[PDB]
Order: structure tokens, then sequence, then C-alpha cells
């Protein structure tokens, strides 16, 4: 509440403490973290990403987003957990520091703000924007089917009504194109990372298409390693792969659009747990989430600085 030392990362959160934590961060690490607001949401929400940098240019940077789909709580509180490490472990971790003082973080914790508003005042279970408009009665579209990546393919549904609503076209959600917007502008992103739940995978491009990556060698690879570093802390086990090949043909999937604009490092994580508890996580599982996912992203975040 009054700084980020006293601030309880072992709770659920609303849009307004997660909004004046981030106004937290930044007063406590002004040389490290900005603030940015790359659009507003429907509903006319800020929405923020934070930049953490040491300087340069237009460095290499690691693009990471948490909660697109409102009601996977777990994801918008990994999100603070991981802004608050990113500044404690600047040179305290040699690993993390190697990284910082070549690439930069873009951190977006709560990608999907009016969906998450929504979930805390009439339905913790709802995943989607809050977009309206046509010949429905259906709110809002799911935005991880939003993308240019194989839009409106199978693997998504054209009914308004549905959970996994495309919506009208590539890209109409506010909170997606401000997403491509950004992304395109900037052209140095070397990694793309969108945090999920619940099932406890890894997977890599495609969802769209069965056709096989160019880097999937690599990228399995990759994946391997970061899962068994995740492992590491509590033992909580991943399965890994392609999309479409671990789950189900998904269309207009984030990891596929970023992967086509050259972002070869584009991963998807789904967190805890396997369904015990869905995405109903308890709040006493926060913290271990967050710290065995850090081990996770930093594994990545470690092969990129170095390729
Ligand atoms: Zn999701």
């Amino acid at each position: 509440a009054r700084s980020t030392n006293t601030f309880n990362y072992a709770t659920y959160h609303t849009l307004d403490e997660i909004y004046d934590f981030m106004d937290l961060l930044v007063a406590q690490h002004p040389e490290l973290v900005s603030k940015l607001q790359i659009g507003r949401s429907y509903e006319g929400r800020p929405i923020y990403v934070l930049k953490f940098s040491t300087g340069g240019s237009n460095r290499p940077a690691i693009w990471i987003d948490l909660g697109i789909h409102s009601r996977e709580w777990i994801t918008q509180a990994t999100g603070v957990w991981f802004a608050k490490k990113f500044t404690e472990n600047y040179g305290q971790n040699p690993s993390f520091t190697a990284i910082l003082d070549s690439m930069d973080i873009f951190l977006e914790i709560v990608t999907n703000p009016n969906g998450f508003a929504f979930t805390h005042s009439e339905n913790r279970l709802w995943r989607k924007t809050r977009s309206v408009t046509s010949s429905s009665l259906c709110v809002g579209v799911d935005a991880n089917r939003n993308w240019d990546a194989g839009f409106g393919k199978a693997g998504a549904s054209s009914s308004p009504c549905s959970e996994t609503y495309h919506g009208k076209y590539a890209n109409s959600e506010v909170e997606v194109k401000s997403i491509v917007d950004f992304v395109k502008n900037h052209g140095n992103f070397k990694a793309f990372l969108s945090i999920h739940s619940y099932s406890q995978l890894l997977l890599y491009p495609y969802g769209y298409t069965t056709q096989s990556i160019p880097d999937k060698t690599e990228l399995n690879q990759v994946a391997k390693s970061a899962v068994a570093a995740l492992k590491s802390l509590y033992g909580t086990s991943y399965k890994y792969g392609s999309i479409i090949t671990t789950i189900y043909q998904a269309s207009g999937g984030s990891i596929d659009w970023s992967y086509n604009q050259g972002i070869k490092y584009s991963f998807t994580f789904e967190l805890r747990d396997t369904g015990r508890y869905g995405f109903l996580l308890p709040a006493s599982q926060i913290i271990p989430t967050a710290q065995e996912t850090w081990l996770g992203v930093l594994t990545i975040m470690e092969h990129t600085v170095n390729n």
C-alpha cells in the first residue's frame, strides 16, 4: 500500500491497487522503470506497460503480457511479482543483471483491464474483452483469438456470444491493436511471452496451422530447459510443445502473430494448476507460482541474450 515493500504479493488485488503499485515502483526506481501508456481500453481505461531499462538506444527487448484473459487471476498476480523481482534482482543476480545491461523488458500486467474490472465487479469467470456492438446482445472478444495469425480459421468462433469469439476482424480489439502498433513501431523485440492459466504448459507456435516452424529444434530445446528450471523449485510438472500438437487447433493467437513478425522466441505459458482449483487458484499459491514461473522466464531470457 505505501511502498512496494509493503504491498501484499500473497493476495489478489483490484485494478486500482495494481495501477497504484505501478506508480509506487516507478517512484522507487526511477532510473530502471518507466510507465508507458500504449492505449486506452474499450471502456477508456489506461493501458499500461512497464519498461525496465538500464539505458541505451532501442535495445533489443523482451515483451511479456499477462491477464489478456481476465479470469486468469494468477497471471496479473505473477505480473506484479515479476515487476518487483526485476527491481530486486538487478545487481544481485549476475545473470538477470547481464540481461538488463543489454536488453529492455516491457511488461504488461493487465492486458485486458475492462475484463479484469468486470471479474471483480460482476463475473469472476469473465475472460473476454467488453467491446459491444452489432447484431448481438453478447459482449466481448476472446483477445487471444483476435490477432492477425490465421485469423478466423478453425480454432476460434465466429459467434459473438461464444467464449472464443474472434471478433469482427483481425485487431478489432483496441487492447490487441495497441500491442501490435507498439511492437511493430519498436521494431527490435527479440522475445514475446504471453502468460495464461491454467494447465501447466509451455507452448511455441503454431496454433493455427500444422506447419512446423523452421525454429522448432531450437524452440523445443529452449522449452525443455525452461520447464526443467521451473520444476526445480517445487516439483511443478509442465508439458511443452507446439500449440496445435499439445492442445488443439487455435487461430488468432498472440505467439503465432509475434513469431510471424520475426520474433523467434515466442512462447505462451499456461500456469498452475491442472484443474484442482483451475482459475480460482488459492492466494496461498501466488508466490510459489510466481517464483517457479520466474525461473522458466529467466531461462528463456538467458537464451535470448545469447542468440
Ligand atoms: Zn488464457
